[PDB]
């Protein structure tokens, strides 16, 4: 049966840095371990799921199986995305990259910043790698979209902009949870994807 | 400029019956009313907006500027749809229309709550009234979707089912968030729709 992994950093793990204990735990025990036992209940009465990967349900599936499925996937790298020890500047490749399709790393950051703030509704930021050219983009999803549909679209980076993600500590307040976001990039989880 | 009327039961007026006054109070001062802000700042920047009513805006504009107007109005009917004296079963005029649309209220209220705990993202759940039949159905929209952007749609009631409409009080509960709405329904309201 599905299953996801552990917090990579535990429930507490990015409370010094602005992302609470009890904000962490609803959204991973009740919204990401709440569509992983949706998604059970699902495969119990749609027997062709049971044999299929959460990626290959992303790509083949629609409507609301195919939201399940995305939804783990995207908090899965979500939290990957995240480390007490990490935000900052990157260095070395991912530097090197987001410098060639960006012109520095401050434009990058004020474009995810922008999209990640602006999104209307439900959603998601994103930094991924068109490997079509090579080039880097900053990209947004609303609701469950997934990268995985555009399978040209590798992902690096994502940022959950549901509210869910950060009311509980922020309220309204999403322009200053992108700023602790970026207190808290994982650029080795991003090197990792290049 | 654009305004939007006060609650029409005050910041703590449902808090008796399961909505909160710092629930309402975040919801009115940060998000309604930072919508109404958001608009005024957009009508100095394009002075045709100024004139238009709200309800002119939601029929005419697309993108930004269209979800700002709907939510204004969305969130205006909300606070009307709701009332500390109200909630239960309806009688009168409304109880007869919603018993000749949906068989009872019973299979209304199922239908209705099915909607709103299910809808995907960010959204409403919305009674309306067809006025080519005069037949009453269950309605949602999807972000700031706006029954006035449909021909032959009169919305009679509606339910915000926006996280940040329920996070507060209820967290992931949107099913409890949506037995709270039950409990505080104006009728009245319904009634002076039809
Ligand atoms: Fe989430
Ligand atoms: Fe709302
Ligand atoms: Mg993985």
């Amino acid at each position: 049966m599905f299953s996801i992994p552990p917090l990579p950093w535990g429930y507490d793990g990015l409370a010094a840095k602005g992302l609470s204990k009890q904000q962490v735990t609803l959204h991973y025990d009740k919204h990401h371990q709440g569509y992983v036992t949706k998604l059970n209940a699902a495969a119990q009465t749609n027997s062709a799921l049971a044999t299929k990967s959460i990626e290959e349900i992303i790509r083949t599936e629609k409507g609301p199986i195919f939201n399940l499925a995305a939804q783990i996937f995207n908090h899965t790298f979500y939290w990957e995305s995240m480390c007490p020890n990490g935000g900052g500047e990157p260095t070395g490749k991912v530097a090197d990259e987001i410098n060639a399709s960006f012109g520095s790393f401050a434009k990058f950051k004020e474009e995810f910043t922008n999209v990640a703030v602006g999104h209307f509704g439900s959603g998601w930021a994103w930094l991924v790698k068109d490997t079509n050219s090579g080039k880097l983009k900053v990209y947004q999803t609303h609701d469950a979209g997934c990268p995985l549909t555009e399978p040209n679209l590798k992902p690096l980076l994502t940022c959950d902009v549901w509210e869910h993600a950060y009311y509980v500590d922020y309220k309204n307040d999403r322009a200053a949870y992108v700023q602790t976001f970026w207190n808290v990039v994982n650029w080795k989880n991003v090197e990792r994807q290049l």
